[PDB]
């Protein structure tokens, strides 16, 4: 409910289905641990993720694996991966929408914060 | 030079090459009266549009054909063409830069505004 | 339901709300022709514009208000406003979802194309 | 000269300069060891960061400090930096420039990749 990823293929006009996304969270000793891991839908979303009470504030990277999505559909890609890397509840609890928009070549990623 | 295009191909990572591109004027009964046009060249760039003179404060629009430059890559392509709209302003010494990067169902568009 | 709009401030990370939307269908004169017009919920969606007995095959401009938005913030954007052009319904009836991704000076719209 | 990074500002419409930029090549071990960094130009443009015989095949990680960037206008960032991983791959003459345009709560970032 927290943390939430939307993933869209910008080639195909259409959601991008079965991107794996892996979650990690910067430790005490600043490595990055293991937080949650999923794939998208067949809506290219990703929800389940994590727990109001188990996503504490911290540093959060949402690895998004457009690698794999792109080799799946018989493409090279450039990128190995989309990174995004953010401070999360900082001043309380907020809901993360973390959007990326894939093209072999390029992505964009937006983050859409609310306050539930 | 002080109008300039740039496009790029998110789908190949290069200049969009050999892009039709028309600019337009907007006269004072609405309608969109053509003002330049050229092609992209092998860097994905238009210069020499129009000249300081020329070049007088409106609302210009700069059309770019999207759907022939896809077509001509046998690519699928959603958009008719990529339209950028905006009003040119005085203040002070100014250069627009117009990038747009496009894919098939995508287009983003950017004013690089400097002196 | 066939058409729908969804529109995001790059700036507050938040829906772009109050963003008003023309659409328009080239005529058989090769004129614009007003369609149908609304503006974005709190969630930043439009829905409503159309329906499915009345979005024919056609050639439909989208054009989001973005000046006006931006102004409303008491910001002055580049953009007189994001123009979406494209064929609709050309093998057969689709449901379209474009989004829209605002910054002052830059913007960035995505087509999601479905199949009912 | 192979390696260039350039970045834009979404927000004021302008080149992104005097951004820290951190250039990593991943080692055998799987850790990220520093290669390059330096400070986007006036133009927004970073050259200069390796050449052709430093430059060989391999997983780079370009890290952009856009956090220290927004907070220098005095605007609230999302994101802690923008991280680009990608495999450079010899398959004849190539040229790398890694383009971003940068939002507070959004960024986009495209390869192009020239002979
Ligand atoms: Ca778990
Ligand atoms: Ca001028
Ligand atoms: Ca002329
Ligand atoms: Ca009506
Ligand atoms: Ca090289
Ligand atoms: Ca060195």
């Amino acid at each position: 409910a927290p943390l939430v990823v939307k993933v869209l293929d910008a080639v195909r006009g259409s959601p991008a289905i079965n991107v794996a996304v892996h979650v990690f969270r910067k430790a005490a000793d600043d490595t990055w641990e293991p937080f949650a891991s999923g794939k998208t839908s067949e809506s290219g979303e990703l929800h389940g993720l994590t727990t109001e009470e188990e996503f504490v504030e911290g540093i959060y990277k949402v690895e998004i694996d457009t690698k794999s999505y792109w080799k799946a559909l018989g493409i090279s890609p450039f990128h190995e991966h989309a990174e995004v890397v953010f401070t999360a509840n900082d001043s309380g609890p907020r809901r993360y929408t973390i959007a990326a928009l894939l093209s072999p070549y390029s992505y964009s990623t937006t983050a859409v914060v609310t306050n539930p």
